[PDB]
């Protein structure tokens, strides 16, 4: 199939974003979004673009990688394969999704040149990444943290015993803007810092990812040391205050798969924060949508709760969940989090939480998540797509998460939150 064309109606269910602190912070609306693409393949070279039509009732989102309707050109690249006579073997040129099984590092469509090499033995990838516009009819201004930020980035792993696999991953992200010189009126788009930032990564797995293991036992666990320095700003500008950073950021998860269709596990991750200056605080590579199938079904989930939606910042979280599975027709998770906060002076990154914290409390909260998808046999896409992660057929899915502060919110705030999804997905 070299054309086709992926269509999605959803509706998204929103309310409060911020908790009753703020005007806005809520939708309850519907969207189509078109996706038509192009593939084509000649000799050890291919082709694809995949461009992208929305109106909605509002501004909801229509994926999980401004006007009420846009065009955008999603994906645009070129691909070689002759580089090796690996056949798992391709560098990729161009708008592209770069993915990993974590969705911790990179999870996310951008203009890329990227190395991939898959073999039985060993996997291994090397990448350079950078914004330069979102491609879209509505924004005309990159967001302030991608304008002029380079990614370097690879990873290598090798699978040591039957579905076992250790590897190293590396990431390093360089800000070369030029900071608002003091004086000048801060813009809302202008950056808050610069600076340069290495990730090192250790990570190990058991058919974490893998949904279908045949293993009753599954884990994953991952150790991430982050370090470089950053020059922050401190509306009108009087200057930044640079600093190094020196932190660390942990995953660990056990899964059961009790039988063929029913599972249960466990996890805890962190990341570091505090210190002077900020000089503690871990944060991601701003590429990550940190979604996976870690509770073993063919559904994606966030890591962090579809509503809370944490970035591993600042950030302590406990989870506990369940998922029910029937071969390919239907899959269900709930997922249970308890949120808390390193440090209890410093913010937690970015989330799907818009309000203020109290400072000196750390119970940032608790959340339970279900997700619940009906498949159907329509629309069968090829693994080699990029939104087969997703979207491998045509399917019926509700996601949702139901978020309860804790005391780290003050009064004033709502007792309960909640973002919730539904999707439906055909494919021509
Ligand atoms: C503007 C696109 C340039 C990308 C190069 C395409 C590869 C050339 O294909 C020629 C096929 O002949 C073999
Ligand atoms: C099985 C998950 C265990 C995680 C418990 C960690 C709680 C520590 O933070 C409490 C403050
Ligand atoms: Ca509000």
């Amino acid at each position: 199939k070299n054309f086709g064309l992926d269509v999605k109606i959803t509706g998204e269910s929103e309310n409060d974003r911020d908790l009753g602190t703020a005007p806005g912070g809520t939708l309850n609306d519907i969207g189509i979004d078109l996706r038509p693409w192009a593939f084509g393949q000649w000799g050890d070279w291919s082709a694809y673009f995949m461009g992208q039509a929305v109106a909605a009732t509002d501004t909801i989102e229509t994926d999980t990688l401004p006007d009420k309707s846009y065009l955008a050109a999603r994906e645009f690249w070129v691909d070689y394969a002759g580089l090796t006579a690996y056949p798992g073997e391709h560098l990729r040129f161009g708008r592209q999704r770069l993915r990993e099984d974590s969705g911790q590092w990179q999870d996310t469509n951008i203009e890329a040149l990227n190395w991939s090499f898959e073999t039985t033995l060993l996997n291994a990838h090397a990448g350079v990444a950078q914004r330069f516009s979102e491609y879209r009819t509505d924004l005309d201004e990159l967001a302030p943290e991608d304008k002029d930020r380079t990614h370097v980035f690879g990873d290598i792993s090798t699978q040591w015993a039957p579905h076992h696999r250790i590897g190293v991953r590396i990431h390093h992200a360089d800000d070369s803007g030029h900071l608002r010189r003091p004086g000048e009126e801060v813009d809302n788009l202008d950056k808050t810092y610069t600076g340069q930032l290495t990730w090192l990564g250790i990570e190990a797995t058991g058919d974490a990812y893998n949904y279908r293991s045949s293993m009753p036992l599954n884990y994953w666990a991952s150790a991430t040391w982050l370090t470089g320095d950053r020059d922050n700003l401190t509306r009108i500008a009087t200057g930044k205050q640079s600093g190094d950073v020196n932190a660390f950021g942990v995953d660990l998860g056990l899964r059961w798969n009790i039988d063929e269709q029913w599972k249960a596990g466990v996890g805890y991750a962190r990341g570091s924060g505090g210190g002077k200056d900020g000089e503690e605080q871990f944060q991601q590579t701003g590429l990550e949508s940190n979604r996976s199938n870690f509770t073993g079904t063919r559904s994606r989930v966030h890591r962090f709760g579809e509503a809370f939606r944490g970035e591993l910042s600042n950030l302590q979280a406990a989870t506990l969940f369940g998922s029910w599975q029937l071969r390919e027709d239907y899959d269900a998770s709930l997922v249970y989090h308890k949120f808390w906060r390193v440090d209890d002076d410093s913010d937690i990154g970015t989330s799907g939480i818009n309000a203020a914290l109290q400072p000196g409390e750390k119970d940032i909260g608790q959340e339970l998540d279900l997700v619940v998808t009906k498949y159907f046999k329509q629309g069968l896409l090829p693994a080699s797509m990029s939104q087969y992660v997703d979207e491998p057929s045509a399917l019926i899915r509700f996601r949702g998460g139901l978020f309860k502060p804790g005391d780290a919110y003050g009064p004033g705030t709502d007792s309960t939150m909640h973002r919730a999804f539904v999707d439906f997905i055909w494919r021509f």
